[PDB]
């Protein structure tokens, strides 16, 4: 089978709604599966959020070192490492590696109130040229992930294409670009997202989501040994509100588009 017959035979297997946006970067060539639809991004909205600093730290040198505070009524449902320093400061830059490699969703909220809402990291997703992209709410509300509803969403394309620019491409200055791309590497919660469908030695950086409705996403950067990157979003949504969440699913749709690179 071809490989969008065998993503097909995925989603129908699923139980659910598979995106898919694979650019190689090779030849700049595309695998796209649903990839004009919109889907919840959940905290793979992140990315831009933390991206959207990193511009502003392009024209200001003290920005990245900027203190926060952190407050006991800062903490949400999963705040891992914001809860480490209540009472205390914590820099934007170490904010930015917290919501990115550790999905801390006080983190998330801090980003978003320092550059001053939601809308806020909309602008910026436009200023990037992307025009699906959008921010409507803090987190943890931002992942209710209630299919058809436009909130808080972006399509696998529009996500893979400013990824792609993000990391690899035109959107931020050297040193900012490389920051982004030092963050999405050390990522710690995507073992069994995309990189598990990879060969183990590729390197790879990722933001993952999970929401309700069983919304499993994550979006990647990918270095094969030889040859040009890839970059990968797999969304995936179910019907159900209380649907488990499959990352399997997305592992396995790593595996059918990244084969023979
Ligand atoms: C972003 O996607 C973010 N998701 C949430 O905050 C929600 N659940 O996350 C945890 C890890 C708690 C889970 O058990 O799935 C969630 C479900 S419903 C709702 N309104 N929010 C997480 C923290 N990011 S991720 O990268 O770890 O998935």
């Amino acid at each position: 089978n071809s490989v969008q017959q065998q993503l097909e035979a995925l989603e129908k297997s699923s139980g659910g709604r598979l995106g898919v946006a694979l650019i190689n970067t090779a030849d700049n060539s595309q695998i796209l599966y649903r990839a004009d639809e919109r889907f919840a991004m959940c905290s793979t909205s992140k990315v831009m959020a933390a991206a959207a600093v990193l511009k502003q730290s392009e024209s200001d040198k003290h920005l990245l070192n900027q203190r926060v505070e952190i407050k006991k009524s800062d903490l949400v449902n999963y705040n891992p490492i914001a809860e480490k320093h209540v009472n205390g400061t914590m820099t934007l830059a170490e904010l930015g590696a917290a919501a990115l490699q550790y999905s801390d969703n006080t983190a998330m909220n801090k980003l978003i109130a320092h550059l001053g809402g939601p809308d806020k990291v909309t602008a910026f997703a436009r200023s990037l040229g992307d025009e699906t992209f959008r921010l409507d709410r803090t987190a943890p509300t931002l992942n209710t992930a209630i299919p058809g509803d436009p909130r808080d969403t972006t399509t696998p394309l529009a996500m893979a294409q400013t990824l792609k620019n993000l990391t690899l491409g035109k959107a931020l200055a050297e040193t900012q670009r490389a920051q982004l791309v030092t963050w999405l590497k050390g990522n710690t919660t995507g073992s069994a997202s995309i990189r598990a469908g990879l060969p183990k030695s590729w390197v790879v950086g990722d933001k993952t989501g999970s929401g309700d409705y069983g919304t499993t996403n994550d979006i990647a950067v990918i270095w094969p040994e030889n040859h040009a990157p890839l970059v990968l979003v797999t969304y995936f949504t179910q019907p159900e509100q209380k649907a488990e969440n499959r990352n399997d699913i997305l592992a396995a749709a790593a595996k059918i588009v990244t084969h023979g690179f």
